[PDB]
């Protein structure tokens, strides 16, 4: 076992390849699945994993009940093998957790899992499954961090975390962690800005996270840092808007786009000199659809022109958060970092008659051979025989 | 770990020993069994298992629904060992696919996924479950591979594919693939023949490949070729026609046979110099029965006797596809590359009252030992609770 | 990896304690459960194992009907560690087997499954999963053998095998098998004898076998062979008489004690020089209780005196088939070979109103220190949801 | 491998971070999920493993009815992975007992499993799986052992058994287990003092045990030990009595606390000299609640007076068992034996209505970073739908 080195540049891609699909939902109507939301994908040089947050409930289960609430003490952070089921037979328990990053440095995985009350919650570290340290809310207001990976370079890793309000200016930090202990912190100066859920990967040896600013823009807020946390801050340029809710695509901002600002979605996006690959829903006030869009001077211009789209979910079908997750050339065997994404597809509750909420994924990874845009979705049809 | 070197000729066999059956659609009756077609075997030089493409459903539930139908997003190629039930308790996630291919070159697995639109379908490679390439419709008209195993042989594995039309002339691709990447491709010059679902396997050191006549052939069309992709076509001579379905037996033809030749169903035969054994339905109409046959001149003569039939399947026992798999000597420790095949036990629509159609599986290995006739039929009683 | 010597001699054994429990039927009455009979234990250098011939079928499902039926080509070899419910998510497939054996030669495991019709059944042999031989019916009567472990000593691994009538003087064979191939084998001339589902042992190099005369004894019959098949036979001399059927306990006979000696269990018993270890159900006239004797000159003497006698199931509950197996020193580190057993609890039919037959498992493991009679039932209530 | 030297001091810690959460109970209305009771969390120099006693039965399944019993020969040891649901399809079978102890050497793991009738009872020893000896009772009167993980130093594990009366004086017995083999034993002389379910220990080569008085003692009785047995007997002297049920905190003694002594339930405690970290329901009557107390002089003095609470289970909602467990250097990297402890959150009988009696579990571990307090319960619904 060996560190990733993580100094390679993210590799151009074209277009995305389809890499998985769990069909979740469709498969918890008869067997055992885990009601979960807040999935997300991480690779280690040996393989891939779907982290979620379970309900600690069931499918088709009553204990599914009330599941639309984000918080409570019986969300647990787990993992399974990329595309299965989260069953409580093939998943491995990570953290207690309603918030969560995780993360593997070449050598062991790192597990960040968030819980206790609101007013004083509590990050778990682990370190190939053992303790390793703590951080309490420094503002007592929902400690919160990037329900996707956690990105490394050469041992340390590193994570954005929240906490403050969430229609309002929040506080804002940028952690290092090495064998699952936090070496250095810094809070970032961010006024009229707002970062949470932060799509965090490596490239060139920095970190770059591409967020949701949840208080007042429509475009998605960006901050990229080398390993001593000195950091840079900024919006996607681009007038093809990132977040959802949006307005239709005009003339865009290096700052917040008030319009439509308030509420998000968790979201990525990977940036390539002055362009963009952006993943967004494909409608502008629901969490429908899905699309990936390249933007060759979209990270910092603000026309609403773009290059290439490939159609991810239909306008139609439920979509949901998004982040990114990469392939280290440790994993691949490539001379570059790979890029892949994945996106929830929320099913349930506030949208759709049932006592429960839950979500499926699918993933894609980058490359630079033939793809083609479909609609994978979830499929399932609900209600379920608990609802009714 | 080292690559097979498939340069030993094929295991002459007398009969065929009965190697696995997962009684699977029994099982799913109230186990979690996942809704399956195209299942087929493939071994590694440590272990065999069976490859399948789900439905995105389980046995017994509502969305097993309409599982007739051939090509959906929740489609998974999937894997799990052999002679298991299909459950996602027991199943490794491949890839997204509604036709596919796998295969073990000694190091590693390729498989094979081919997703998307009828109108620009996209095969993903997998080596490893790393996406290692793509490649896309070139008619533009449901591209489609075996649904069985890839062949491999020093370092190469090799495909084959189809683009165009079920009822006509179609376009028929082979392919070089070496870790995963395709390092050549040529398109059959072969016209007036039809070649689909073409089982595939190695023997000293080149590739022969039994395939389906959808167009107008009731004997199996053949193409047999060298690493480097020369290749040669024909039809199988023998007077015992191979496909399904087919007229009664009578003198063939070393074209395709046109009697009754439209439609047909994924099949095999394994050569040896001028005879061949044939698996085959044991109805000329339907998907009933299967039965072995060992015609010593079969591969070349015209006649219709035969030496050797070994029964497999009654012939009032639902059938379906059929498709080789080889043990090599590196797995064996014998001389030779022996000879298996597997069916597929179609239970469901369109000859079963049901809303779903599923599988299960049997597979049988050549010895030169004593073996015996019986019937291993799929056994499940229907129809299922979900269809009343 | 080394083969295992099996040159040192059984244990002496004061009394059993309890190695196992699965609870399989209590379990599969929610669960997904296999419907089973015939288990056995046998190990590896390494683990215990539980083999056992499942019917294709779970437990309070409908195809579990009608499973008082013993040979089927539903039926299939399969093992999961010791304890443990035999589940289609925990098992791995062996064989396709209506009658079978199996045995780990300290490198791989052996496996012998007969499959196929009554008038000309076929063995298959597999050796690490890998099909090594086979062997077919010789008197076209229902080809079967132990339903418990083969025996292995110094590389070859030794079993029998009968074919013939169930209610007459039927044909006896041994084989010596060396990496799943038959390397030797030898009919037994055993005229008025009668050997069934033999429970084999290996003690100082050779090979002891205690089996059930389902014709004419109510004792049980006893095979001892060296590794070149050189045989000794008898039965056991014990006024304790072994099988169920039996007349209650008097003076025994060193041939077949005709009394109630038609039918039989499958049972074991361990040879110590004249002495015997004995078990047998509490019943005289069915499958109910069990309980372990030793009788320090039962191997050779007639009389019905004993000196210890520990209870294993009370004589109101369901008991059933018996077998042997050991422990080599090469698993425990000790000097000698450890003497255990398993029983098979049958529930169902023909006994109780249940359209189904099944059974759970216990086993124990002999030893020196202080040790206890009780009872360990299997504990279901039926009927279960299926029968009504 | 390399044994666990256990010769360093424990870890200091300032509170308690959560570390798992199963969510048994919940899961377990649809999935499924053994019945148990008495679990504990027992660590390799790998991983950390949930043990428990199942009772044979499934949640929601008929056969759970009646599981207010304690002793059956039903119950089962089994062990999972930590925070995973105890279910057949995740759970290792160790030893079949109605009541257990295990505890890993850093080579392999001891289990310790009672089973057998109330006047006659066995504790079954195993190493690594084997049997390795066996120990009777010597009262006649339920033989019974920790609950809970034993303790290993040196290649030497510890444990506690008692025999007799649960209202009076019994008898405690102190083992050294090398390798699965009783090397020494010690009747403890404690006249007016009682022992049971110990909670037990290594720091700095020596076993401290925290048990529970049943008979007339409402604060914990302790014994420590070195590697010879020589031992030395006392009582938590803090007016925070540790037992339940107990009276209000007032003065305490340092013997045993007669007010509401009688009963009790099984918990734990850390010495830190003169001072202790106590584990306690939050309910002076019933198990409900749980929390964490620091007192730095309550080990040997009683006065009532502490410095540090963290809530851990609400004092409305069910606890149940507690227990330490330890992570020593060998598995951390650390320089000191880490304590964690897990909590039982019992649900069903008796005190709610049901047919039924089950347990989820929690557990944390201590820590010298920032922590809080909460309430984690078990969150099941109760009646379940086998009640109705
Ligand atoms: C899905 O979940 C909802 C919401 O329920 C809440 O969260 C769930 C998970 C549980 O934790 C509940 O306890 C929470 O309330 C369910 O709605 C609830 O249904 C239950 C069952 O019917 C209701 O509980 C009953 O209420 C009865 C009415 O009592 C009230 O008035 C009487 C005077 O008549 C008075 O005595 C009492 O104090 C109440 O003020 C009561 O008689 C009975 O014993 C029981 O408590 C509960 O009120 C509902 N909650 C809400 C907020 O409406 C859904 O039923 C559930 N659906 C499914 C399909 O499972
Ligand atoms: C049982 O068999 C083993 C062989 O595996 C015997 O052990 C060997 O004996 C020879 C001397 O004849 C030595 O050269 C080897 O070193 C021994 N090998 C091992 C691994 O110990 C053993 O003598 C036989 N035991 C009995 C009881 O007959
Ligand atoms: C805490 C505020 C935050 C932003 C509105 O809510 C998030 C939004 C969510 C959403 O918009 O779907 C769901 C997340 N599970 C939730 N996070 C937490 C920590 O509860
Ligand atoms: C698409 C043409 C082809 C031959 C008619 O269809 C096949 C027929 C099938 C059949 O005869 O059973 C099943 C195959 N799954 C299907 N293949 C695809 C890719 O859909
Ligand atoms: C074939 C004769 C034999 C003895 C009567 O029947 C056995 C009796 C059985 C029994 O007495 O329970 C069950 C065995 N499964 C069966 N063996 C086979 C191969 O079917
Ligand atoms: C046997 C006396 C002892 C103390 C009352 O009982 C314990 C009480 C229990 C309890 O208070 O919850 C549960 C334990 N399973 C039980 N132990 C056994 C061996 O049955
Ligand atoms: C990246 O890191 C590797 C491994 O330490 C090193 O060998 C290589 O020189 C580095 N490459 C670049 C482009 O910095
Ligand atoms: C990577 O980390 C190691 C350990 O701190 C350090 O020695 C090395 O200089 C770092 N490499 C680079 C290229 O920054
Ligand atoms: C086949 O290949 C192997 C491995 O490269 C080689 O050693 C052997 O000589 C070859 N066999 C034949 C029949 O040519
Ligand atoms: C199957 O599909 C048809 C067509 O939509 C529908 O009418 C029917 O209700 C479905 N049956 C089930 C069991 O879902
Ligand atoms: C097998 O492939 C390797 C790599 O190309 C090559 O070195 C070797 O000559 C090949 N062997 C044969 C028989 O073609
Ligand atoms: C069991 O099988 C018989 C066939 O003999 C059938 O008549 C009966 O209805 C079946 N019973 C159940 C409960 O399915
Ligand atoms: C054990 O088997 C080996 C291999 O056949 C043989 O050489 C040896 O003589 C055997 N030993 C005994 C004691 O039979
Ligand atoms: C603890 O044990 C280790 C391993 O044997 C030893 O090296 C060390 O000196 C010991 N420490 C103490 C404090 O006894
Ligand atoms: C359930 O358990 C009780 C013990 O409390 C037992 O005596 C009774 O017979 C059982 N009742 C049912 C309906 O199974
Ligand atoms: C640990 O155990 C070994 C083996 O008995 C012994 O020789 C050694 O002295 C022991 N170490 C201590 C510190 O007791
Ligand atoms: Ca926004
Ligand atoms: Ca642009
Ligand atoms: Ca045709
Ligand atoms: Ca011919
Ligand atoms: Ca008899
Ligand atoms: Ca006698
Ligand atoms: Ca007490
Ligand atoms: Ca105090």
């Amino acid at each position: 076992s060996v560190k990733l080195a993580g100094n390679s540049s993210l590799c151009p891609v074209s277009g995305w390849a389809i890499y998985s699909k769990d069909n979740s939902v469709r498969i918890g109507s008869k067997g055992d699945v885990f009601v979960i939301r807040e999935p997300f994908i991480s690779c280690s040089p040996l393989e891939c994993r779907t982290f979620f947050l379970t309900q600690g409930a069931l499918l088709n289960d009553k204990h599914s009940n009330g599941t639309i609430k984000d918080r409570s003490p019986y969300r647990t952070l787990m993992s399974c093998p990329i595309g299965e089921v989260p069953s409580p037979y093939n998943s491995r328990f990570e953290s207690v957790a309603w918030s969560a990053s995780a993360c593997h440095d070449g050598i062991n995985w790192l597990t960040i899992g968030i819980s206790g009350p609101d007013n004083g919650a509590v990050a778990v570290l682990k370190y190939n499954g053992i303790i390793t340290d703590t951080i309490k809310s420094w503002r007592n207001n929902i400690l919160r961090t990037q329900e996707s990976e956690c990105a490394c370079v050469n041992g340390s890793c590193f994570t954005v975390m929240t906490d403050g309000p969430s229609n309002g200016q929040a506080s804002y930090k940028i952690f290092r962690i090495e064998k699952g202990k936090i070496v250095k912190s810094v809070e970032m100066n961010a006024p009229n800005y707002y970062y949470e859920e932060c799509s965090c990967y490596p490239d060139s040896s920095e970190i770059t996270c591409v967020c949701r600013d949840n208080w007042h823009g429509s475009n998605r807020p960006w901050v990229s840092f080398n390993q001593n946390l000195e950091y840079q801050i900024g919006y996607i340029c681009s007038g093809i808007f990132g977040d959802n809710p949006r307005p239709n695509d005009k003339t865009g901002s290096c700052g917040p786009v008030s319009s439509n600002g308030a509420n998000g979605v968790k979201g990525f996006s990977f940036k390539y000199g002055n362009g963009v690959w952006i993943g967004r829903t494909k409608s502008i006030s629901s969490r429908n659809g899905f699309e990936m869009i390249w933007d060759p001077n979209g990270w910092t211009g603000t026309d609403n022109n773009f290059s290439i789209k490939q159609d991810i979910v239909g306008i139609n079908e439920w979509s949901g958060y998004s982040g990114s997750f990469v392939q280290h050339p440790e994993l691949t065997g490539l001379d570059c970092i790979r890029p892949c994404f994945w996106v929830e597809l929320i099913r349930g509750r506030p949208k759709e008659n049932t006592i429960w909420t839950s979500g499926s994924s699918i993933s894609f990874c980058g490359v630079n051979s033939d793809t083609v845009g479909w609609s994978w979705p979830d499929g399932a049809e609900l209600p379920f025989t608990i609802d009714k």
